[PDB]
């Protein structure tokens, strides 16, 4: 019908049927669906899967997706499961997890988080073996080491937030300091993810720069004084948005979407995103933040930082009570 | 300090003090949340102030967006009051309200939002003289004529949601429906926005063409089966999302975010938003969704559509209605 | 070398060979460098192939494009030929053609241009037989309908730039006297490109609203005026720019350009551009420009535009003296 | 009129008058053409002046440019003077010159486009007052100081285009090499613009990594050998575009636009622009390439970087050459 408005032209030959850029956010709760609105704005994906337990929320969130799409790029926006609708997406990112009970031990909700990933992650293997798995569940140094673990997937493709979402901040904060393009400045926090997480002082750079030029010790006071007090500033941020709202939605969507830009779209960007130590500063079997080119395949180059003495004890101290952790799990 | 980083020109003058492009947001339940996250996101403002209640979750809300921009292109994101840090603000987005108590009667909700609404305008009228105000309220159509009365501002800077989120998937799924650029139809949805919102067939568009070239009575019947079922898609898919999650916030966050596009972007588009109807079709002391032109200063021009005699009737039965309740309030 | 900066991960997987968008320009004159120096600022492909007669020009202005690239986003730009760098094009846009020496007959520049034709269009059919051919050479009906009976591609892959880009100034000075978005305006140029193009009036259409409600000749007599001042405002603009600079380029260029967008991005958009007429107005065995959706495979549909009885009448009078200049080569 | 199709809204107050983002061009040959044809399809301005001497060839270009413009953002392009219609332009970009003569010297030329320049600014000081100078003439080091001596202006708002098309092909060469993101690259070419200007190795540098970690002799030979050959690579390209076409355009206009990008946009971007030395490596009274912040108000600090012994000796022997020929002048 309707060919008296738009009348086909026989000759022309059908629409080539082109794989279309696939990802699929396990748990939608309030981190899931604030990847998913991010990542849906900017048009992320040609086809988004959506995979929580069947309820009319889930479904409501989507058919909510659904019905404001015509105001942002097309995306093929759904419900559904790794098995069916997800088979064989680009990016998996698993935001699933349960909350800490009235007096459970963290161990206990370790236990109970794994057990909701060796779910997830059989179906990971079998219908998405190509994909990359990108980690955002708390505690994600611990997350990312058990998916890398449990899937057997090379560990270029077993991808965590981390510390991205903080470094960033650093890295802007910073910046705004000096009055200058945040593009110029590298500056990382690297590490376990929390308040144990260790600013890279010793490499900081600004447009070529060192912030640093000799030591630390050699630094005005008043420049040591205005350092440390931005680093701060990232911490306090982070602890207050877990005090005052209980949880991250927003920013460390923003995060996770950033860093899926830099897979799809094969950007090989510097990124503090946590992944399998394999021998950098002597630490070996766990998962730690570290500057990582990231690019279609996942993390393809490591940036090869030279830490100082007080740098590198804390990152080898943060290894070891992440090991034993994971050890008595 | 950084002195020995970056090196200050002395010739250099002080950068302009340009006035910021500045919104506020008044209620940051689920739709202004999904309002602030679009709009931010998509660099709608240089400022942009949320204002609720003094809360935890809000300033939580408030350092989860601060967090989380540096991955978006800046914008001056706070808490804050239209008396205080909103003052002189470009457009005015008030989604408060309050939700209907077990066995409340329509028009007592009516009074407690109207209620609502006094106390926020009068801010409004003495420290944001000159903005536009957006009206997202439910009901729209009896919010957005409740702030004309209430604020005394000109009818071209009150504005409603409207059918604005109806009529883009209505003129989405059209074009869809004949594999076309939706740039290219214009069908309007217009009146009250609900289950009554009256589709505009005897005018609709498609790249010059009428859909309905005589008469709908004209129309072969499985064309008038697949174009009744299209509008009737748009209907079941606002509905079902009340059914299902209960209310809308990422559909109507992002329609808000395009008609806040029009207007900072003085883009004079053309928008089914809710005003007030000054003698088209005899409708006069009411808010309806109409297609106007909207820029910089609000309502400039109305589409002065030719309705059929059927379109006529609903359209002036809804007016009808909507001055009966609000005679009744 | 340099992995004491970047460590390669040893299970990183080597990076997906995607095939590239690929086109190639025929003809490096003022025409074809506006093109290229257009499509590699809009970022339209992944290799861009610059096809002219070896001179050190062409070597140098691919030197020239290829050291400013970093600015914008990156695109294989290069020197070369249909038969070799130029293999499974996705877009062959030629701008190839001789000037009128003094004294030449204009069927003696037609064949001159006509031959060149031939010898590209057999590198076409040979090395691009899925390739769409875009045609720019004047005149382009004539070059558009040669390119379809010389390398005998389905019709819908043969496409000439036609009315594209005076069709977007008339509707551009549309949207401009009435102070409303262009893309609200359906007005189509359409016919023969040059002095005898014909305005589709009857047809015109601004949101839904004709702007002839009901004919010509019922108009007021100040909106007749305007309107055709409109018209011949364009009309003006396209003869100037070849009577005050010889030819254009620029803008052909930009047309050119959004010619190409609504191909490799699928667009489905209305684009009057040049191609075969099947038995829409009685005309056949010539090439015209009519409104038509074009996508990734070409002219997908066309625009069923009923045209009054005098915008008919010089259409088939422009396809009359179209098909008797063809037959005389 | 056209009252039937769109009904203006009484109450709709008139559109605030801003003050547009206003460039003009001064020399209109192949480099201000391509710079205007960058510049409009990129929208750096709300108004854009093209100034060269009157001809029906810049009318002719300037309605080449107003007949494309549908395709792109709007620009309100035109031809004028300073003294006219670029009165309070906020950039001035001077691309105006004449060609060295058979048997000219190089003085003379230099005198020649001197003389051309102390007319042109002539009128920039009177109705420019508070605008930014973008030299692009040739040579730029030797233009841009004058154009200071001759204006008057702050240092700061006197800009020259300098080594910045070198030094990003400089960037993306080294970051192609190591498969990383050039914005993780900071590698500058300092200096002198032609085959004396210095790359500086020393404190080149790649996501926080010194590319020489100690000095140039303790690189491995592979690696001076791959670094050497990319510098190289970068002088032959320039020289090339020189030899093979007679003169850059397109390379040179879009390192002019994005010049143009850091000052509008107050993007506070690091770019190596000519401007005044004015102590640093006690150089005095010449203009220099050296790595500086860039913003509205032009150049607005300078990066600090400390040159090896062998960096500086080149530097301070092209400020010593620099300053006797303007001497000679
Ligand atoms: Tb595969
Ligand atoms: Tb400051
Ligand atoms: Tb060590
Ligand atoms: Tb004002
Ligand atoms: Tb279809
Ligand atoms: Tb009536
Ligand atoms: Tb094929
Ligand atoms: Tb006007
Ligand atoms: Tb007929
Ligand atoms: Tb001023
Ligand atoms: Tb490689
Ligand atoms: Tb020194």
């Amino acid at each position: 019908m309707f060919e008296k408005i738009l009348l086909s032209n026989p000759s022309a030959e059908n629409p080539s049927s082109l794989r279309p850029r696939k990802g699929i956010i396990i748990g939608l709760g309030q981190v899931g669906l604030a990847c998913a609105y991010s990542m849906l704005i900017q048009d992320c994906f040609d086809e988004l899967v959506l995979q929580d337990i069947a309820s009319d929320k889930l479904e409501g969130e989507v058919m909510d997706f659904s019905h404001g799409m015509p105001f942002i790029p097309p995306t093929d926006i759904k419900a559904g499961t790794i098995a069916n609708e997800g088979r064989n997406a680009d990016i998996v990112i698993i935001t699933a997890g349960v909350a800490q009970k009235e007096g459970e031990s963290r161990l206990s909700l370790l236990e109970r988080n794994i057990a909701i990933y060796k779910k997830i992650l059989a179906d990971v293997v079998k219908y998405c073996p190509e994909a990359i798995i990108l980690v955002v569940t708390n505690p994600v140094d611990i997350m990312t080491y058990a998916t890398l673990k449990i899937t057997g997937f090379p560990s270029s493709r077993i991808i965590g937030s981390g510390t991205v979402l903080d470094t960033a901040r650093f890295r802007t904060l910073l910046a705004k300091e000096m009055d200058i393009d945040p593009r110029s400045v590298h500056a990382y926090i690297i590490g376990e993810h929390g308040d144990s997480e260790v600013p890279v002082w010793s490499t900081a750079n600004v447009g070529g720069m060192k912030l640093v030029p000799n030591t630390w010790a050699d630094l005005p006071e008043d420049e040591k004084a205005t350092l440390s007090g931005i680093f701060q500033k990232v911490q306090n941020a982070a602890y207050d948005i877990i005090k005052l709202k209980g949880y991250t939605s927003y920013a460390i969507g923003l995060a996770t979407t950033d860093i899926v830009k830099a897979i799809l779209n094969s950007q090989e960007r510097i990124l503090t995103v946590s992944g399998l130590m394999t021998g950098m500063y002597g630490i070996e079997d766990v998962c730690l933040s570290i500057p990582r080119v990231v690019s279609e395949r996942g993390i393809i180059k490591t940036v090869n930082l030279t830490l100082s003495e007080d740098e590198e004890k804390l990152l080898q101290q943060s290894a070891k009570m992440l090991k034993e952790v994971f050890d008595k799990i």
